[PDB]
């Protein structure tokens, strides 16, 4: 057979990290994907989702100062933005097929299973390998009710032909708001159907409301605490059922959207056939993202249950590591910086360290600012409504424990919280630090 | 009284806001309504103005590409949404001076009303152009108080007001020419990353004329006829308003200064660490009016506020400490810069590392079809610590600030390359750059 210095399942982030690393350290490098290369987020994820939002900021703002020396809100032209994002998607693959060629790394374009403890069956083929790396990502969460087939995936939403008049998206996480603000924007009608109470149950609710508000203002219907039980094909239309406490609502829209949570993408690897742990929540990893059991195989990315948040830039991070384990030894062990998310709605929400609840559940002794500052210069000069802040200090130390956002360039500021905790920077150092003026970082100092 | 302020700019507000809280009695007076030069006629009204600009500009870069129409800028609307801003903001500051027991009064030796100790903080002016026919020039104020734009704008300058007002005027659909004295454009700033600032600027449809002393300027019918000298010929330049964009000195040489033997020199008010006056020690100065070592910045007047308040309430106990002070021109895209040049990094002899680059093909500046995307980084060898950063590209005026922290914060170069940023941001970019 092959025998392989490292093999990889997935070239991602995590696993082009890893295939360059090791590639580029000598060793013999084998990668396969069962689609092309690139990984969720360049093709089907963050990159081509933030282009399309790009056509919605010009028709956002536009709106926002119209009358105030705007005249004509632009209409966005679905079609043409489409083959602008495409452009995007289409040249990555080939971009990563060039440095694999350029590194001395075998192209694999197969699924992949395990036959043994260092065996995988690719298309055919029978591949051992030294070190095998799982960086298969997630997947979208298979919907177990009547007609669950019916609801397309994100990929699906990034690559229509058309926009549908009407979008119905069953979740309420990130995936689901930013999908219909996209959709709102470009003239659909769109709802949101989530089983919970809160939606974005994870960031902090005295932000989220704001959201919630902005997203009503635009035209899209929060349906809370209903259940999705059926999905019906009415012609060329769909309809939704929904159960909450008693009563039973149905819902017609042109396409219905899975925007559920996203599962690891392990369970199809035959895991078990080869002795390596996992959960629910992923590949089971110890500190140097090396699996509990089989001691050949690494995990790094969505598919590594790991304290890394599911994030583009924390797949990297893991990648670093699994490889440096793998080319040297187990030395390294995996170090968490914050960790920013945003959910890129406009106006945009970002959030970085502890929650109110988090910190106090931790036994933290904690100072909070929360404000509503809609009427502060940044937020009206842009005749954006929705601006709000809460940060978290700790009281020992005067150092900060999380921030918690909504307003203009949120998705950038978010970044300089990021900063001043790895830091471990004072209260004090960011209240008296010089910013450029006037921006939105100038407000930090009054968040505090 | 106690303490008594000549302005009540961002310096004037900040010292008597300030004393005003611990019991002392204030007495503060200007001549314009109270806000100062940013609030009323610079930064606030003229980010204001650049709002529309975006969406123009932004309307455009997208054209044929998920946008159809381009947005002309409505000139008259801008300016009412510009103006309720000024207006709205005099009121304010009464609002909170009154609040507070502070004497508002509306007015232009040693200590002389007297009082026990005065401050200075009376800002910069436009310069006094000293040629035939310089009073035909307007102020950068009235640039931001039109009507109507003009057809055709000349500016005097090379400097950051002369570019962001040129860049507004050429997007809300005006011939625009720069006429500058000097060898190169924004002379303080790294030339590799100016020159693609240029490159945009001339794109806009702007001229930019350099190696030009402005000798007259004479006014033939609704328009007016500058005239311009260099090495060679004396170029002349036909436009419907011409504007002072040259420069401002601080705003003392009328206040009587050797009437208190009060130290001064062209650069302004002469102070020392405790932005005490080197002679009279009953004056303290702050902001565009003390020759301080603070660049000529909002933040920058407030800080040297908050020592002047502390020396005045406590006693001489604070010296002035400067943090990282990063500077934005604001035209599209937006130049931003802090800390060293190369060369001054050089000139203080650091042992230092750089990196320049132009990356108009990366991601960030592709997706919003940017063309001008370029940073320059300052590294010191021995602490790979960032000594300087400079940039131009999308979100420079919000970027720079992440390298004001790391600055301040000694944050190594590898430290800032393990970070996690939110992705996909401008931010992400910086561990790239380094
Ligand atoms: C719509 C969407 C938007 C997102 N937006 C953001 C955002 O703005 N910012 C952010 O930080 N994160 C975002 N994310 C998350 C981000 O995409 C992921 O955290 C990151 O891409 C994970 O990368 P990975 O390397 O772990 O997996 P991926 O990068 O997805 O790579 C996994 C690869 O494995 C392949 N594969 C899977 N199973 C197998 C198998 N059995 N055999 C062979 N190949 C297999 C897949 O085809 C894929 O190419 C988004 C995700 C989605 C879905
Ligand atoms: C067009 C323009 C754009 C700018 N853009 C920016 C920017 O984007 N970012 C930035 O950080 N900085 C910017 N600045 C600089 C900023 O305006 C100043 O740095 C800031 O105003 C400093 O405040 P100050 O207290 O020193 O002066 P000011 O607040 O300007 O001065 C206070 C007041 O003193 C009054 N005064 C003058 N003489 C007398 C007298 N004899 N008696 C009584 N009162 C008097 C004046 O009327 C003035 O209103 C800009 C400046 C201009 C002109």
């Amino acid at each position: 057979m092959k025998e392989y210095d490292v093999f990889i399942i997935g070239s991602g982030m995590a696993g082009m990290t890893i295939a360059n690393k090791c590639a580029s350290k000598g060793l013999t490098v084998g990668i396969t994907d069962e689609l092309p290369y690139g990984g969720t987020c360049a093709l089907r994820g963050c990159d081509p989702k933030k282009v399309i939002i790009g056509a919605t900021e010009v028709r956002d703002f536009a709106k926002r100062l119209k009358g105030s020396g705007i005249d004509t809100i632009p209409k966005v032209n679905w079609k043409d933005i489409m083959a602008f994002k495409q452009s995007f998607v289409d040249e990555m693959p080939p971009k990563v097929e060039k440095g694999y060629k350029r590194n001395g790394i075998d192209t694999f374009h197969s699924s992949a299973k395990f036959l043994s403890q260092n065996t995988l069956e690719i298309g055919n083929e029978k591949i051992k390998a030294k070190k095998i790396v799982i960086a298969s990502g997630s997947k979208p969460r298979v919907l177990e009710f009547e007609g669950g087939h019916f609801a397309k995936t994100s990929a699906d939403f990034l690559n229509l032909d058309e926009l549908p008049k009407s979008l119905l998206f069953i979740g309420g996480g990130y995936i689901a708001f930013e999908f219909a603000h996209i959709a709102a924007r470009c003239g659909a009608e769109v709802t949101i159907v989530h089983r919970g109470n809160n939606p974005l149950e994870n960031f902090e609710q005295d932000i989220v409301k704001h959201l919630v508000s902005a997203t009503k203002k635009l035209g899209v219907k929060l349906i809370l605490n209903t259940d999705v039980t059926a999905i019906e094909k009415a012609d060329k239309k769909f309809r939704v059922k929904g159960k909450s406490a008693e009563k039973t609502e149905y819902f017609e829209a042109e396409a219905v959207f899975n925007s559920a949570g996203r599962p690891p993408a392990i369970f199809d690897l035959e895991l078990e056939k080869a002795g390596i742990s996992f959960t629910k929540k992923g590949v089971s990893v110890n500190e140097h993202l090396q699996n509990t059991s089989n001691p050949i195989v690494y995990a790094a990315g969505d598919a590594a249950d790991s304290e890394g948040l599911p994030l583009t830039p924390v797949a990297v991070l893991e990648g670093h590591t699994v490889a440096s384990n793998i080319i040297k030894g187990n030395h390294k062990k995996i170090s968490y910086p914050p960790m920013p998310t945003v959910v890129f709605t406009l106006p945009t929400m970002a959030s970085v360290g502890y929650t109110e609840s988090r910190a106090r559940e931790l036994n933290y002794n904690i100072q909070v600012n929360y404000k509503e500052v809609g009427d502060w210069f940044n937020a009206k000069r842009l005749n954006v409504a929705e601006y709000a802040f809460k940060t978290i200090i700790d009281e020992e130390t005067q150092t900060i424990l999380g921030a918690h956002l909504i307003g203009p360039h949120t998705e950038e500021t978010i970044n300089l919280f990021a900063m001043a905790i790895k830091t471990k920077m004072k209260v004090n150092d960011i209240r008296t630090m010089i910013f450029s003026y006037p921006t939105l970082a100038s407000d930090i100092p009054h968040m505090l």
